[PDB]
């Protein structure tokens, strides 16, 4: 039979496009592997007269695309594109409206975390190592963040339409972020066992698991010593533009100035809601694209965020 060809450009970062000439009698899939249109998977399907001058993903199937691939990405997981494009076929469909100057996310797919997590990175410094990420978070801030909530799906390893840890979340996009300038210094006393300093750095140093009040943190809280009498370990120094003070889900009061951004978890374990309380002129909720507005909030915080620069204790 005849022979019609088209012009198209396949990539891996949307960012060197190579110019392919594809036979519309076979299919995309044929031809260079594993093929997405918009997330949209075109593998098995012939190409059409409206694909001609369109850029089309495809797997890395010769070095030149994988070392393209891995500058990109900062990955060599094979899987890696196909869920990334996976997640964007049904991120894109999302709406994502500007509530209270932040961009926010539409309830859907148990998207709820999301919208949290991305909520939390507009208000705080953080500066991806990745360029995937470094630029879709740019253009997330713009209000497109179906790449940015693509990209954290994939980079996360989790399926669009189940819910997921915001803790989890976070401590995922800092393991990518560039944190080497953090530093912690903990000391922990006993009164058997004398005092222990230690240092944190990277992720160690800004995430924490046991309490909310960044202030009892500095005051110290009581901890299991080995011994088997308990030991109080507390914060002597902090260098870091944020810290995340976490916690078992519990009744939690926030009052106004007195932090950055909490992270409100209603429900059962793994199966619950998440709400995004941020400190203003006056406290927000924000779920999803609704917005609530209140003086003082009481609820199940399980996350609190508070803007730092450099603080030494005035302890000994
Ligand atoms: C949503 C989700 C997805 C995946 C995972 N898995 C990964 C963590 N490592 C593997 C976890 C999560 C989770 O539920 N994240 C919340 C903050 C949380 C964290 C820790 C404990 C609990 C609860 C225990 C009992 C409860 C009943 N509800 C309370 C009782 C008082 O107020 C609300 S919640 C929840
Ligand atoms: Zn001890």
């Amino acid at each position: 039979s005849e022979v019609r060809t088209i012009k198209v450009f396949t990539t891996v970062d949307n960012i060197n496009l190579h110019t392919q000439v594809v036979d519309m009698s076979m299919t995309y899939g044929q031809q260079f592997g594993p093929t997405y249109l918009d997330g949209a998977d075109v593998t098995k399907i012939k190409p059409h007269n409206s694909h001609e001058g369109k850029t089309f993903y495809v797997l890395p199937n010769d070095d030149t695309l994988r070392v393209e691939a891995f500058e990109y990405y900062h990955t060599t997981d094979p899987s890696f594109l196909g869920r990334y494009m996976s997640a964007l076929n049904h991120t894109k469909k999302w709406k994502y409206p500007q509530v209270n100057g932040l961009t926010s996310i539409k309830w859907a797919d148990n998207n709820c975390y999301l919208a949290t997590a991305l909520l939390t990175l507009q208000q705080i410094e953080l500066k991806f190592n990745p360029p995937a990420l470094q630029d879709a978070y740019y253009r997330a801030r713009a209000g497109e963040a179906a790449n940015f909530c693509a990209l954290i799906l994939a980079y996360c390893n989790k399926t669009v339409g189940e819910l997921g840890d915001v803790r989890e979340t976070m401590s995922y996009l800092f393991q990518h972020a560039n944190l080497d300038s953090c530093k912690r210094v903990l000391n922990v006393v006993c009164k058997t066992c004398g005092q222990q300093q230690t240092t944190l750095k990277g992720v160690e140093a800004v995430m924490y698991m046991g309490t909310l009040s960044y202030e009892q943190f500095k005051k110290g809280v009581q901890i299991p010593c080995t011994c088997g009498k308990q030991a109080t370990k507390y914060l002597v120094q902090q260098e870091s533009p944020f810290v995340m003070m976490s916690a078992p889900p519990a009744q939690y009061e926030l009052k106004h100035g007195t932090f950055t951004c909490a992270s409100e978890y209603t429900g059962n374990y793994q199966c619950g809601h998440y709400k995004h309380i941020t400190s203003k002129e006056t406290l927000y909720c924000i779920d999803g694209a609704l917005l609530t507005k209140s003086s003082e909030y009481k609820g199940p915080i399980t996350d609190v965020f508070y803007k730092e620069n450099s603080y030494t204790t005035t302890i000994k």
